[PDB]
């Protein structure tokens, strides 16, 4: 997250770290049992970390499950990133608390000029690197569909949105993908692509949740 700030301990408990001997992604927690992520975070050998602040400091209130089931959506496109989305389903259920919550699915899609929370660990530069340790924050609106599409002609698809700004400095960037995008209290978003990291013009693109919620309701009712 550039531009954004430190979001406290344990405020946002749906939020999980993606394991694979070091974070590489985020992900919400929809339940006891799965978690919704990006299909561009696809690995082998995930352990899903909840119940986070400091990812490199053993606090207490952590929770390290390994997955036992990855589903990677059956339209997914890694050269357009269409169909953006995955889920994990956990060994054993997660103990939820207060630190330790899930995060509600969509009824309707989310409009223009809502404030979304995105949250994650991921690079806090918009030029150079630097990796937190602490989940950091940001609120964006989300924006028209019509300033999106002329900020990456040719290439959004009714499966995306972008928030942010288009005057650049605050947006997601690399190690936030797969994490939540949160509007109204539910999850509508997830860190998918864009441009670099707050570049003027060029603000972050989101899997649409509100599209896939009748793909996770069979999904999980199945496996
Ligand atoms: N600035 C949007 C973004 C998010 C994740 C990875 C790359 C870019
Ligand atoms: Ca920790």
């Amino acid at each position: 997250i550039v531009g954004g700030y430190t979001c406290g301990a344990n405020t946002v408990p749906y939020q999980v770290s993606l394991n694979s001997g070091y974070h590489f992604c985020g992900g919400s927690l929809i339940n006891s049992q799965w978690v919704v992520s990006a299909a561009h975070c696809y690995k082998s050998g995930i352990q899903v970390r909840l119940g986070e602040d400091n990812i490199n400091v053993v606090e207490g209130n952590e929770q390290f499950i390994s997955a036992s089931k990855s589903i990677v959506h059956p339209s997914y496109n890694s050269n357009t990133l269409n169909n953006d989305i995955m889920l994990i389903k956990l060994k054993s259920a997660a103990s939820l608390n207060s630190r330790v919550a899930s995060i509600s699915l969509p009824t309707s899609c989310a409009s223009a000029g809502t404030q979304c929370l995105i949250s994650g660990w991921g690079n806090t530069k918009s030029s150079g690197t630097s990796y937190p340790d602490v989940l950091k924050c940001l609120k964006a609106p989300i924006l028209s569909d019509s300033s999106c599409k002329s900020a990456y002609p040719g290439q959004i698809t009714s499966n995306m949105f972008c928030a942010g700004y288009l005057e650049g400095g605050k947006d997601s960037c690399q190690g936030d993908s797969g994490g939540p995008v949160v509007c109204s209290g539910k999850l509508q978003g997830i860190v998918s692509w864009g441009s670099g990291c707050a570049q003027k013009n060029k603000p972050g693109v989101y899997t649409k949740v509100c599209n896939y919620v009748s793909w996770i309701k069979q999904t999980i009712a199945s496996n």
